[PDB]
């Protein structure tokens, strides 16, 4: 029990200090969406700044462009004190990449830009509404969720010249504009920040709270349960799982269904157990095959749970490299899949829903943007759809041994050199079934070696991120 | 900073498993004090514990009696499952022992005639409202509060036949009911418990959060302010401290006043600093001459804060030995001294106030049960004001090098051997302004050494306390 408690995390957030009152001496550069800077925080934020302040409409998606005109801004313009990118608020999706939001592909090339023209003033990517922090707090947005994902992936691959993320409220109101404009100015090495009408908090990862037996909450699993990237390999081990503890019928999808490697075994495995198996080949963002899944379901077996496992990870690339096109390859698994799960399944009252996720995206991972991106969206889903009033959890793995993604010795040994370390399956399984049984709504099931991990965390910029670990803290002191 | 951070802890409540629903096999003994058995919570208890459970009337408080009363009692009705005590609901004061509450008193001589007796079933000791467990919990007793620092001490000292501390609720429903003789039947190696509406709650050491720089919100100091055991080893550097950061008054007493060893120095250290002196010679028992030392303040320096310093920890005694004499002496500067401070100052609107308590409290002592017993009743009346409105804080120090009680090469010696490790006077005051300046109602503020003080304080009994401390888990494993 307490071994599986060691592994699960979750963020919270901690109020910080206020900011001072003076807004920084040399001149912003914001960088606003062009088609989608009407949003009521948008010309708040703009009004925040101040007429000084130097407007780059970001026109597109076009990186050697955005170089050239942000080379000749410098050049006219001088030395800016930061950048302040206004590009969340797109949130419609690309016309040529249907699985990324607008504002996250200008975002990317917006950093990549950045670097290519030597513009160096430190970049800080604001949202409203992208994280849900403080109880009660509302996650309205988790397109703009998706963003954070990436920006913690820039601040580890180009830590001098990120500032960070910083959500504001809904109404952006003067003491709003000041804690912002404060923070601007000096933001006492915190890079992950939510202005709030209470103060200014910061986020945290910490240990989650133990598990307690004779917790209620989670209802017997039954009925139909579907496994998206079920044949796969936490997929099956999830699957055998619920096979396991009751469920009726399972149904299992990924792209390949039935001619993926070893789902023969694996429907034996399973219908031994006495339940009924149901394999499809169906792309998980593709909603008009899902519709046709759900409308197929026996009446005795309705949906109980999603499980949603479908994901890549390969043909990523570093901030300074990736494509629209690998992204939007990593995000069609994530935000696509999971925004069409929640529309089709948001009337059938499920005792779960659940969505695997990544310590990319929770603390970040060089090399990883668009994976985190992608998982990022995930978290960010399941927040919000609390705040709807329907149940949903994100589960963050770190490293699994023994099956999926994780088991090539070239992935697994770069993964315990930075301190991440691989999970027996049993107890990836058992945290998880803790975090369901408290009913949580987020949390990282991962085993960390801290006095690895904190280091090469923190070796270019340090992280208060880290601060509420412990271990995290002994590690660095 | 860091440095100060990392001598900081809290306790915390954590919410343990449901104990299941069948009653303990044996038989119950509850113990019952005769004139104090009328509290709604007595009665709620009684009623849970069925009638098959046996009930003796504890009169008095003496010993031999009581030892001969349950030797006869086990004679007659056989081996019991555990001893029940609901002794704490008798707060009044002991006739003869003016600072020791009857209940206290009661519950010494209970686990000394026990062991007397040789009836060994474990000892639960039940309080209401003698903890703050969970957010939003009030602490509406502080005096049954201090019978967990006894408790705790017994546990130490009689770990075989000690079972531990369970606070009930202000209502004993049958969910009550239900986890506290499910508790009794099993508690899972939990000891010190706290019984809510929603939940069973274990107590818990943690480390505190790391400082934020910036973010004070302590008021600057100014007036007067009370030092009690001002002319003491931590009261002097106290005071030293407060006139720097700009105190107009600094008032000490202690019962020698000017004869103190040092008290010349220490004033013309004072008046170096440009403020006003006084050192009074008093009781801080004495009621009177607290109010007649508030009465004569200069009308340009209102009393701002107390800092109560006042105290002894010489002449107490293992468990089985001490005198209700001894333990007066030991409660007198803790209990009946905060007690006055507390109703003398409470309509002052002070800015601070300040109890100087001991991990003698917190963790537990082997060899100390009455300044155990005293501390936690410091403890607790910070919880307590903070329930009225009333600021508050107690400081659980653990050993002061320089200057103080600790000084003493023998006790020095016991203590690094114990890993309770000494401070340098800077770093704990620094780390007591990080305290007032997050406002903090309790902390224990000790340089540890987990290495040696997690196999020590557990040798002859796991303790749940530290399972929350990461470096006492890593020794222990
Ligand atoms: N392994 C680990 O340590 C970690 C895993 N995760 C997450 O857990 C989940 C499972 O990972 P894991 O089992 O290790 O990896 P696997 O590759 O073994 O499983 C991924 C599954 O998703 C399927 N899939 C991929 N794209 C799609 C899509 N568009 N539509 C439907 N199915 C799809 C794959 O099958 P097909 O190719 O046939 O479509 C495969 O069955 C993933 O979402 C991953 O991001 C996160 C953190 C760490
Ligand atoms: N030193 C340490 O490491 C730790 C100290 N503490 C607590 O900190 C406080 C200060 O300890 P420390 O400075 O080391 O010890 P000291 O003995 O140096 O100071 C204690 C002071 O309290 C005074 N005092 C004792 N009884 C009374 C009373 N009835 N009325 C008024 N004053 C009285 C003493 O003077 P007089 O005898 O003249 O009255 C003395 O000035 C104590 O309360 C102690 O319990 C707790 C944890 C550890
Ligand atoms: C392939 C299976 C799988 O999902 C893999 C990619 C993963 O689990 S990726 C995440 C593993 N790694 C991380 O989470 C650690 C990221 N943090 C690290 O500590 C890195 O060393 C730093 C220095 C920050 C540079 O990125
Ligand atoms: C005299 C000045 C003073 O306040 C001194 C006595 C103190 O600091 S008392 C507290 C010092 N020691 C402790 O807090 C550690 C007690 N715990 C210990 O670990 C003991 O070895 C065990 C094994 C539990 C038996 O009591």
């Amino acid at each position: 029990g307490s071994h599986m408690d060691a592994l699960r995390y979750h963020i919270e957030w901690n109020r910080v200090a206020e900011p001072g009152t003076a807004r920084p001496a040399g001149r912003l550069l914001a960088v606003i969406s062009p088609d989608h800077a009407g949003a009521p925080w948008v010309t708040a934020v703009l009004d925040a700044l101040g007429p000084d302040t130097v407007r780059f409409e970001a026109k597109g998606t076009d990186r050697a462009a955005w170089a050239a005109q942000l080379a000749q801004l410098r050049e006219d313009e001088g030395e800016f004190h930061a950048v302040v990118s206004l590009l969340a608020a797109a949130e419609a999706l690309h016309t040529d990449h249907g699985s990324v939001p607008l504002g996250l592909a200008q975002t990317l090339l917006l950093a990549q830009a950045l670097g290519d023209a030597g513009l160096t003033a430190p970049l800080w990517c604001l949202t409203r509404g992208g994280v849900a922090a403080g109880r009660g707090d509302v996650l309205s947005s988790p397109v703009q969720g998706a963003l954070w994902g990436l920006g913690r992936v820039i601040g580890l691959e180009h830590p001098d010249r990120w500032g960070g993320l910083i959500d504001l409220p809904e109404t952006v109101d003067t003491r709003a504009a000041a804690r912002l404009t404060g923070l601007l100015a000096d933001a006492g090495g915190e890079d992950q920040l939510a202005i709030r009408g209470s103060g200014v908090l910061a986020r945290r990862l910490a240990h989650a709270a133990p598990a307690v037996p004779g917790s209620g909450k989670r209802p017997p699993v039954h009925g139909s349960v579907l496994v998206t990237g079920g044949t796969g390999g936490i997929g099956g081990r999830v699957a055998r799982r619920l096979a396991e503890q009751g469920a009726a019928h399972l149904v299992l999808t990924s792209r390949r269904g039935a001619d993926a490697p070893g789902a023969a075994e694996l429907r034996a495995e399973l219908e031994q157990l006495g339940v009924r198996v149901t394999i499809a080949a169906c792309d998980a963002a593709d909603r008009e095959a899902l519709a046709a899944l759900l409308a197929e379901l026996p009446e005795d077996a309705p949906l109980t749970a999603v499980f949603h496992s479908a994901g890549v990870a390969h043909d990523d690339a570093p901030v300074a490299d990736l494509t629209l096109g690998q992204l939007d390859a990593l995000m069609r698994a994530k935000l696509t899949a999971a925004r069409h799960l929640h529309e089709l399944t948001a009337d059938l009252d499920l005792d779960a829903f659940v969505l695997f996720s990544s310590g990319a995206a929770v603390w970040g991972s060089g090399g990883q943007p668009g994976y985190a991106a992608a998982n990022a969206y995930l978290d960010a889903l399941a927040e919000h759809r609390r705040s709807l009033g329907l149940t949903a959890s994100s589960v963050a793995w770190g490293t699994w041994g023994e099956v999926g993604m994780a088991t090539d010795p070239e992935v697994h040994d770069r993964l315990v050199r930075q301190g991440v370390l691989a999970m027996e399956p049993e107890h990836a399984l058992g945290a998880l079934d803790q975090m369901l049984e408290n009913d949580d709504t987020a949390a990282a099931i991962t085993l960390m070696d801290w006095e690895m991990f904190a280091p090469a965390f923190t070796a270019n910029r340090p992280s208060a991120l880290l601060s509420t670990v412990p271990e995290a803290v002994s590690a660095l002191s």
